[PDB]
């Protein structure tokens, strides 16, 4: 298990335009392509993306290529990210996935909103920590995965991704 299998699990893979849990045109594995409620927006960000004329529709190779770039991206993301990268370090490996795995989902800034839940990561009270992110709209929302992740950072396992 690692952080490319885990958010295969969490995201899913639809080669053909959707809406993701929040009505956002999204594609491949959970890759946004817009906020905008026009389907020709999201298009033409499609092909932007792909470097092609895709009327909608990718390959698998090409989600996959967005996937990695998207790992890569929300990585990079968290090490230039002051109040993050200190977190980011601060864990082990498999916690650091269920912090990319936030990134991913809901973007930095999303994620270095959650201070108080940060500080805790990051003095390593995991119960403590775990209530705080229950408390948010991100739990609230998305409860499943939510508790996935959660589950994660409180035990540093990979138990919550066993049997999926
Ligand atoms: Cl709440
Ligand atoms: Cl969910
Ligand atoms: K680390």
């Amino acid at each position: 298990m690692n952080i490319f299998e885990m958010l295969r699990i969490d995201e899913g893979l639809r080669l053909k335009i959707y809406k993701d849990t929040e009505g956002y045109y999204t594609i491949g594995i959970g890759h946004l392509l817009t906020k905008s409620p026009s389907l020709n927006a999201a298009k033409s960000e499609l092909d932007k993306a792909i470097g092609r004329n895709c009327n909608g529709v990718i390959t698998k190779d090409e989600a996959e290529k967005l996937f990695n770039q998207d790992v890569d991206a929300a990585v990079r993301g968290i090490l230039r990210n002051a109040k993050l990268k200190p977190v980011y370090d601060s864990l082990d490996a498999v916690r650091d996935c269920a912090l990319i795995n936030m990134v991913f989902q809901m973007g930095e800034t999303g994620v270095a909103g959650f201070t108080n839940s940060l500080r805790m990561l990051q003095q390593k009270r995991w119960d403590e920590a775990a209530v705080n992110l229950a408390k948010s709209r991100w739990y609230n929302q998305t409860p499943n995965r939510a508790k996935r992740v959660i589950t994660t950072f409180r035990t540093g396992t990979w138990d919550a991704y066993k049997n999926l």
